[PDB]
């Protein structure tokens, strides 16, 4: 897991906004925040 990510819950729409992220690299639909990159 690890998840020591600093972008988790950052409000955006795209994953690119969560550019510096490693875990919460994908901005989720309903949450509209930098969630995990699904993978």
């Amino acid at each position: 897991e690890q998840h020591a990510d600093p972008i988790c819950n950052k409000p955006c729409k795209t994953h690119d906004d969560c550019s510096g992220a490693w875990f919460c690299q994908a901005c989720w639909n309903s949450a509209r925040t930098c969630g995990p990159y699904v993978g």
